[PDB]
């Protein structure tokens, strides 16, 4: 609604790509970064400190570390993905829970229809539609991360008042075998 439009326009819109680097070896990043889809098994790359080696996960390749930003990501008719922003000095060698504590905000989907914020405990998300457009707002120095149907601009989740201490990067993460794919939308 016109809540989402005032914000839109106030929070700088960001061109996110995805950083290879980053990226599990089972993720498949398209070569123009946009894009991340799941491999049958894992690519024969190096273990360098930047590569999540447990979690599915990528990163965006800036990150932010004041002011109010923006992105669109399109996951289509996928049954599986969570997105979101995480800390930089997350853990990315052996699991740990993604969880806000843990330095990750991020919500998303499973099996389907289960829609759920990676909060401590985990919450279930009651959404009207499915979306197939999620909006990320982050607001570095209040502390906001909003998630949005980026196509009607319905709420999904607002983690409320964060105190950041570190930089943070756009992060996906994607477990299933499927042919969608997720895709960020270009600023
Ligand atoms: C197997 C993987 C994620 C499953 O995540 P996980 O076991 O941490 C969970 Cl089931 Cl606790 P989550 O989906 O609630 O985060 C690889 O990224």
């Amino acid at each position: 609604g016109a809540y989402n439009e005032w914000k839109k326009a106030l929070f700088k819109p960001a061109d996110v790509i995805l950083d290879p680097k980053t990226a599990n070896p089972i993720l498949l990043v398209s070569e123009d970064q946009r894009s991340v889809q799941r491999a049958k098994e894992p690519q024969d790359l190096p273990d360098n400190p930047e590569r999540f080696n447990w979690h599915y996960c990528v990163l965006g390749c800036e990150s932010f570390i004041s002011g109010r930003h923006y992105w669109e990501v399109e996951v289509g008719d996928r049954k599986e993905w969570h997105i979101g922003v995480c800390s930089k000095n997350v853990q990315r060698k052996g699991w740990v829970k993604m969880t806000p504590e843990n330095g990750f905000w991020t919500m998303g989907l499973t099996d389907g229809n289960k829609y759920r914020t990676l909060t401590e405990p985990r919450t279930n998300l009651k959404l009207p539609k499915p979306p197939k457009k999620v909006g990320v707002f982050l607001d570095y120095e209040t502390g906001d991360i909003s998630f949005y149907n980026a196509v009607d601009g319905s709420h999904i989740h607002t983690f409320l008042d964060v105190s950041f201490s570190e930089a943070l990067y756009p992060v996906f993460r994607i477990l299933t075998l499927e042919p969608t794919a997720l895709t960020i939308c270009p600023a």
